[PDB]
């Protein structure tokens, strides 16, 4: 498995991509911590489809926009697995405000949960020498600048800081990207997103770090 041995905290990984992302990274071989915000019944099926295949979860509630509660998310991955090697900021990637026509003060909202879950698991990165970032964001200073700046402080303790956009519509879920896709009938399996998280999550991306992957379905080209 390519995250063997690894830990992994998935915020927002109740349901939707964050829940196929933690499904895919239990099938890779990760140690899950599904935090979520509110839906406490649908992070415990996650961690029971994770405890079904053999492999380990526990659910965990934290607004991560809450200093303390990120740190409570981070911690809990120390607390029942020893260690936290992959962090996703998946919580609020693709509210409702994300996927609408106007942006910039509506993505710097979106990055303090962001920045609050990166500096508390930077403590446990720089102690493990060893760290991975994912940010998630959806198409349109903010969550790109961010993920360089991480990328460039940390380099040296072995972590890779990277972003995915996510820029199709995922059956499981008002810009012209998603009225395309809506009236055209083309929708993504939150399944079908999940392996670029596995690449940014593994040793796949040793050396890429500071950069972005659109998913897209090639909709920027026109």
């Amino acid at each position: 498995g390519k995250l063997d041995g690894k830990v992994a905290v998935v915020t927002g990984g109740g349901r939707g991509v964050g829940r196929a992302i933690c499904v895919a990274y239990a099938e890779e071989g990760a140690d899950v911590v599904v935090n979520y915000a509110g839906n406490h019944a649908a992070a415990n099926e996650v961690v029971a489809m994770i405890e079904k295949m053999g492999r380990r979860a526990v659910a965990v509630q934290g607004r991560v926009e809450i200093k303390a509660e990120a740190e409570k998310t981070i911690q809990t991955a120390v607390d029942n697995f020893g260690r936290i090697d992959v962090l996703v900021n998946n919580a609020g990637a693709t509210k409702p405000a994300m996927l609408h026509k106007m942006w910039d003060a509506v993505v710097n909202i979106h990055l303090k949960g962001p920045f609050l879950c990166v500096q508390a698991a930077a403590k446990y990165f720089m102690e493990q020498n060893y760290g991975k970032i994912i940010n998630v964001t959806s198409v349109a200073g903010g969550i790109l600048s961010f993920t360089m700046s991480a990328a460039r402080e940390l380099a040296r303790f072995n972590v890779t800081s990277n972003v995915i956009s996510l820029g199709i519509v995922t059956t499981d879920m008002l810009k012209e990207i998603y009225m395309r896709r809506i009236l055209l009938n083309r929708y993504a399996e939150p399944s079908e997103v999940a392996p670029a998280f596995v690449f940014f999550g593994c040793d796949d991306s040793k050396y890429i770090t500071g950069q972005l992957l659109k998913v897209d379905g090639g909709y920027g080209l026109t």
